[PDB]
């Protein structure tokens, strides 16, 4: 696969370090819709609102299987580490028009 999962379940956003690579979700937007990172970088999504959100990479994107992330409640977070250069689109399962992209060089 082209990424690994530090934590299979969501965790408390307060645990994320300042200066960690963070994508906020709010007002039905990934606050950084095209994120540029390097191989080995760990990306953390944080849900800032009461509507639950996830990140969903369809089959083909990070491997032959889809990576459907767990639903994050308000102030919950979820990380992925990108291990291979490429460009990876994702969306939120229940809200397919909430979408983003990670560019890994
Ligand atoms: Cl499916
Ligand atoms: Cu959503
Ligand atoms: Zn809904």
């Amino acid at each position: 696969d082209k990424a690994t999962i530090p934590s299979e379940s969501p965790f408390a956003a307060a645990e994320v370090a300042d200066g960690a690579i963070v994508v906020d979700i709010a007002k039905m937007k990934y606050e950084t819709p095209e994120l540029h990172v390097k191989v080995g970088d760990t990306v953390t999504w944080i849900n800032r609102e009461a509507m639950p959100h996830n990140v969903h990479f369809v089959a083909g994107v990070l491997g032959e299987a889809a990576l459907k992330g767990p639903m994050m409640k308000k102030e919950q977070a979820y990380s992925l580490t990108f291990t291979e250069a490429g460009t990876y689109d994702y969306h939120c399962t229940p809200h397919p028009f909430l979408r983003g992209k990670v560019v890994v060089e």
